[PDB]
């Protein structure tokens, strides 16, 4: 008895599409193995996101694997909600209550302000890129009123085709006009690399910045070999690699092939990458636990009836009841599909690497050392 | 030869629908008449949403006119773009470049940021609600940075259930943590009413606030029924009283009956409910211009290709070019559909009502009474 699944992917996500291969050869039985259906496509495109949906939607599918993006999240949402077919994605968490939604990436929010308080930061820009950076930003602008903090906020995103030392240096000009240099990074990689070349090329107090970046794979590969120029730099973690699971996990990713697997081989995994492994375990578990008591039951989006609607919560149940430890820990659901008892880890980066200084918990804030 | 065309209404925007039949008669013609067909449905819900424009898009249309709200404004640019079929709007226009929307309500930044100047404020609050808040707020934040303003920006929207003395007070114990009195509220009217209730339980200083309502639409109807227990507020309006067409228009609004035309026969009319007859003209206008050029030419969303760019384009470019007055003043559109070369009053509710202490102009700032 194999269950079906949808799997959408963005085009060129082949670390998280490896490590979804992976997770299904590990979490496979003899009781069941889930069949999945790929699409692969631009997740940002909404019309993209719904047609493949619905393709996998009319297949008849017990629950799509997949990802969105700030364009594209509201597609799924309603998608899903409407028809009662139950998400799980590593994608950005939704700030509201969705139904249908089983959200594999942990809330870094908390963590984040809890950082800003243990540096005793007061005065502080925040350069943000897209709706991930806009709605973080709101929390911290939330409590910026409430702890009286001065931030500079500014939408490095918005700037029409290249930004150059016209726009980046106009940018230090209005940054070096409170004298800042505590700043939070909460823009694709590419954009920190660039803010930082700019602070390099500028090439005044280059050291005494202190950069937090707002993600949560500081020891992913990319980011620690952007050159900061000897600035202190903040971060986070969510794959611990003390913990056997990973290490065990890692001793196995670093000997696959790359022509058979690709992006595999590496010290390392991407974060998105090790929430799609767990995101596997978690599916498999669920259907397990639905088996246990042994229910099934059987497999156009715009014209033919949704899943009815009792079928359809007994799946999302399933998954949300599940508990489990993997790569990012302690995986648990609350009631919203929102990751609870989770544990972030706080790094920086030192001489000689980046070092954990501390967790943020959600059951409690920031623990040293 | 009649033209189809798409309406897609919220349900309850009865004001907008009677706006448009109105507009249907006083813009048709011997010549030909535009054929709407109508859905009414959630423009919130991108489900639905993407429903009703399939929907439209089979029955073959040549454009559709609409409403989007900000979790559904993705599913149409983006349907719009992949199957080329233009759609017209008095919804919030978006931040970015979008082919075939054609955005018929001005953008209010402009004058927004203008007015802070104008009033020397440097320290304010800004309360926002949703998408529409946030993306001013944004150009606001970006400006602060710049001129060194210290802005409070709080979301009042994200509150769960009711808000109460519990938030409203608990945020205006966080606003008289800097005695803060300039208050831009970018929010639905309801909450408007709702904080400013607040201020004046906690009754003091209630004559000392001075608030700005950042929309378009300040001599609509219910927003000066809100006791403002004498504070100065400030605000906007796009459709000008002491213009002809709009006089002459608002002799026919007033005098049309209720049951038949419902929302109508009021002093003042909604700006979106203006800018749907605004649409209209624009509409037919281009039709008209199609057919100068001897043009005509022809009539499932996921399946079947799209309208073929280059019948698409056509429609699209014939709206853009438009040029006309309407209720909303000088209509006219840059290369990607948004309005320029408009002006927005600005306004103060003084003893004697709501009085024009100027107006702001795409091509010039504020400019005084
Ligand atoms: C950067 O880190 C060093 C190391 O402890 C610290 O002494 C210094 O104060 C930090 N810089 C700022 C601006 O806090
Ligand atoms: C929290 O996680 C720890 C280990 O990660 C686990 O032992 C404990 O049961 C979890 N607590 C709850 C409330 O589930
Ligand atoms: C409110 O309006 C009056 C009328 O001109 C003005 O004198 C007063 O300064 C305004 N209040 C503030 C806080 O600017
Ligand atoms: C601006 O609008 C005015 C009247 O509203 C009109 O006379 C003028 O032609 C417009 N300017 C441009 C550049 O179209």
């Amino acid at each position: 008895n194999s269950i079906q699944i949808g799997g959408l992917f963005p085009r060129g996500a082949d670390q998280e599409y490896s490590a979804f291969r992976v997770g299904m050869v590990q979490f496979s039985t003899s009781e069941f193995r889930l069949t999945p259906h790929i699409d692969n496509l631009e997740v940002a495109n909404s019309f993209a996101v719904t047609n493949a949906f619905c393709s996998q939607f009319s297949r008849g599918v017990y629950a799509i694997f997949g990802f969105y993006d700030c364009k594209s999240v509201n597609t799924i949402t309603s998608f899903c909600g409407t028809l009662h077919v139950s998400f799980i994605t590593p994608s950005f968490p939704t700030d509201g209550t969705h139904p249908f939604v089983i959200q594999m990436r942990p809330d870094l929010k908390g963590a984040l302000l809890s950082l800003i308080e243990y540096y005793q930061w007061d005065k502080f820009a925040y350069l943000y890129d897209s709706c991930r950076g806009l709605s973080t930003l709101q929390a911290v602008l939330d409590s910026a009123a409430e702890k009286k903090w001065q931030v500079t906020a500014i939408n490095v995103g918005n700037i029409n085709n290249d930004k150059k030392d016209e726009t980046y240096r106009s940018l230090f000009q209005d940054l070096e006009l409170k004298k800042e240099r505590r700043v939070i990074l909460d823009c694709e990689r590419d954009k920190v690399n660039d803010i930082v070349d700019q602070v390099i090329t500028i090439g005044k107090h280059v050291k005494g910045y202190h950069y937090i970046i707002a993600n949560l794979g500081f020891t992913d590969g990319d980011l620690l070999k952007i050159q900061f120029g000897g600035a202190n730099v903040s971060g986070f973690q969510i794959v611990d690699y003390d913990d056997s699971l990973v290490s065990k996990f890692i001793e196995r990713w670093s000997t696959l092939e790359e022509k058979e697997y690709p992006g595999a081989h590496t010290a390392t995994i991407k974060y998105t990458s090790a929430l799609t492994y767990d995101a596997v375990q978690v599916m498999t578990e669920a259907f397990r636990n639905l088996r246990k008591q042994r229910i099934e039951i059987s497999r156009d989006c715009l014209a033919n009836p949704a899943v009815p609607w009792g079928q359809g919560v007994e799946i999302e149940r399933a998954l949300k009841q599940v508990q489990v430890e993997g790569l990012s820990g302690n995986i648990k659901f609350d009631q919203n599909g929102k990751r609870i008892n989770y544990t972030i880890n706080i790094m920086e980066l030192k001489t000689n690497g980046p070092r954990k200084i501390g967790y943020w918990s959600e059951v409690d804030k920031m623990v040293v050392t």
